[PDB]
């Protein structure tokens, strides 16, 4: 009944309106603040104002509400996954990325079946059970055949609970082919919802098509895939507009198919190899926290993924404010887990370390999925973390003890989970 194009019109009008409201925001701001105190639902425009304007009261109450919501739906739970880069060759040529075709400065590698499977083994040995397959864009038949041989091989040869997919837009037939591979979630980032900056930053290849990428998730849905992931690259254009666009997009999906997006991925634009993107929008840490906050409060039952590597202190603040999924010990280059290739110029950090840090900041690391996507549910996460701890009992004993103790504390925090506590203590000797 509706078409994707409508979104861009809406978010456009909104983006205009908000900007007018930007010069007399006082009154508006006030009412918004009240809406945040009462815990009332908030609208697109008021969200726009909430982002655009930086005042002490507004930001503090916004963050407060964000933490309250994240706690109410997700608790102290943070889901961990590792991205597996299968190939860094591509047809397209965006200004911002390292994988762009005109780069030349990049070691172009595509992984054999044995190599990819070995990468899955290396990621699994770490303790990870969730993988995000990521590739540069090749022709449809190419990539889909490649994955048609690789994904079931991973499922069978390795103990991976979920394979998520970040592959360039496909045809309906292609998505019908992908649904047969039994993938978990299909993630496709719009990168930008402004056609004027989308045209600006995407220079060569099929990605130059705005609409073909915009209703890609629609095709993914109608082809039988129910779990999808939106995303918007921040720093490409005016952050207000992209933030507006994501919420409008999820809204649209919810209205059209009755199911919203499983996850919204929010990556800020990072330093790249031989990037030629000059014009920039500096995404400040504060404003970033504002984006994840507004996203958490606007789409509460929608998971939020932190794809980009962030410093610890900010990372776990973002986890506090809405983020429900995280990339830990991530390798951003194909073939490196075993094993310049990479997409980001990164100082690899160890999974056990960040699990330690997470457990000290009071967070519950998980390796399970099935969050609330089906429609507290702590048990599944509890036991995923239990399995992790048991897997690393010999690698790091002190971490095993610390983890056990933490789990005991959480278990005593909830009286409805007595038998769960007994079971957990049985499992860990
Ligand atoms: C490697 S692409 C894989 C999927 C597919 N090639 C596509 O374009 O949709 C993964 C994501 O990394 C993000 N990315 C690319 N360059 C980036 C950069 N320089 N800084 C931050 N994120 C970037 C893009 O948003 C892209 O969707
Ligand atoms: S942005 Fe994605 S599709 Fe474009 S060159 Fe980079 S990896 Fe390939
Ligand atoms: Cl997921
Ligand atoms: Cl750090
Ligand atoms: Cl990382
Ligand atoms: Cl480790
Ligand atoms: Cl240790």
């Amino acid at each position: 009944s509706h078409m994707t194009q409508e979104i861009i019109t809406l978010v456009q009008r909104t983006y205009e309106i908000v900007n007018k409201v930007n010069r007399n925001p006082k009154e508006e701001i006030s009412q918004i603040i009240q809406k945040l105190q009462k815990g009332e639902r908030l609208s697109l425009i008021e969200a726009g104002i909430a982002f655009a304007n930086d005042t002490e009261e507004l930001d503090q109450i916004l963050f407060w509400q964000a933490r309250k919501v994240k706690e109410e739906i997700y608790g102290k739970r943070i889901v961990l996954f590792a991205p597996l880069y299968l190939s860094n060759i591509c047809i397209n040529n965006c200004s911002y990325c390292s994988f762009r075709r005109e780069n030349k400065e990049l070691s172009r590698v595509r992984l054999s079946l044995e190599e990819a499977v070995d990468e899955a083994k290396a990621i699994r040995e770490m303790g990870h059970t969730r993988i995000l397959l990521v590739m540069g864009e090749e022709p449809e038949d190419k990539t889909l055949s490649y994955l048609e041989e690789i994904i079931p091989a991973i499922y069978s040869e390795v103990d991976i609970r979920r394979i998520n997919v970040n592959i360039a837009p496909l045809t309906l037939k292609g998505y019908e082919r992908l649904k047969k591979l039994k993938i978990g979630t299909y993630q496709l980032f719009q990168e930008s919802y402004n056609p004027e900056v989308y045209r600006e930053v995407h220079l060569d290849g099929p990605k130059t098509n705005f609409l073909w990428r915009l209703n890609a998730v629609e095709r993914a849905i109608e082809a039988g895939i129910d779990d999808i992931g939106i995303g918007a690259l921040f720093g490409l254009g005016d952050p207000l507009f992209e933030l507006l666009g994501v919420i409008a997009h999820a809204d649209y999906l919810k209205k059209k198919f009755g199911i919203g997006p499983h996850t919204v991925s929010v990556p800020r634009l990072k330093p790249a190899l031989n990037s030629v993107f000059s014009n920039d929008y500096k995404i400040s840490d504060h404003k970033f926290k504002k984006i994840v906050a507004l996203l958490r409060i606007m789409l509460p039952y929608t998971g939020i993924i932190l794809s980009t590597r962030e410093p610890q202190h900010l990372r776990d603040e973002l986890v506090e404010l809405g983020v429900s999924q995280m990339s830990a010990a991530s390798r951003t280059g194909p073939g490196e887990y075993r094993g310049e290739r990479q997409q980001f110029l990164l100082d690899h950090r160890s999974l056990a370390e960040i699990v330690e840090v997470l457990i000290d900041k009071g967070f519950l690391p998980s390796f399970c999925t099935a969050c609330y996507r089906k429609r507290f549910c702590t048990p599944d996460a509890l036991f995923s973390f239990v399995e992790y701890l048991y897997e690393i009992r010999d690698k790091h004993p002190e971490l095993y003890k610390k983890g056990n103790g933490y789990l005991l504390q959480v278990v005593k925090d909830l009286p409805n989970f007595e038998n769960i506590g007994r079971a957990i203590e049985y499992i860990l000797k």
